[PDB]
């Protein structure tokens, strides 16, 4: 007896690590599902998720590491990089900590370099390539928050996701705010404090969620 294809599954709330045949170490962010074979096939390593990941890929010159998303082939030969691709989202971004990665689209591939990311805005279709901090993206492995014109709907699932919250939005109050932050690891409260402070949006609790406002 033995196991030949295993999917893991990461709850709101919570982190898991893998270590797949290969050597590869994934970090696997708050409502994320990767499948992946207890043995790579001869001719490349692929994993298959959705939602949010940190790949530390092992270096194999010879068998590239794909990392197949709904939206996304990211494929590397070495590298570390975080794929930020959950289904409810409505970005998705790919950004490098180590390494050469391409980003294969039907509409595009990009390869980028280290402190190079990619985003995908699933909506209109815009695609941005610029360089951020990779090490600010990858905040949410020591349990950070960071935002960089970041959409209020990315902002508040990015909540939800980290703080097992239900997180929902005053039907009366317009909310299409961008937001800026970077914040080590704090209190839900602490953050929605944080977030009213830059954007004026005020949070109540509504039986088991909190509900989000604004008023003059
Ligand atoms: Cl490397």
């Amino acid at each position: 007896s033995d196991h030949l294809l295993t999917e893991i599954s990461v709850n709101h709330g919570e982190h898991k690590q893998v270590t797949l045949p290969d050597g590869t170490v994934v970090h696997l962010n708050a409502g994320t599902v990767m499948r992946y074979p207890t043995e790579f096939t001869s001719d490349i390593r692929l994993v298959e998720m959705e939602g949010e990941a940190f790949f530390n890929v092992m270096r194999d010159e010879g068998k590239p590491f794909i990392v197949r998303t709904r939206q996304a082939d990211v494929k590397v030969l070495g590298g570390s990089f975080n794929v930020k691709a959950y289904q409810e989202d409505e970005l998705m971004a790919v950004s490098v900590r180590t390494g050469k990665v391409e980003v294969d689209m039907p509409e595009s591939v990009m390869r980028l370099l280290p402190n190079e990311q990619i985003i995908v805005n699933n909506t209109n279709g815009e695609i941005l390539k610029k360089n951020e901090d990779a090490q600010k993206v990858t905040a949410w492995l020591q349990g950070g928050l960071y935002f960089n014109r970041t959409p209020i709907s990315s902002v508040i699932h990015d909540l939800e996701r980290m703080y097992n919250q239900e997180i929902v939005l005053d039907p009366n109050v317009v909310f299409d705010d961008y937001i800026y932050g970077e914040h080590d690891n704090k209190s839900l409260e602490a953050v929605l404090n944080a977030i009213q402070y830059s954007t004026g949006i005020r949070y109540r609790k509504e039986e088991s969620r909190i509900v989000l406002y604004k008023t003059s």
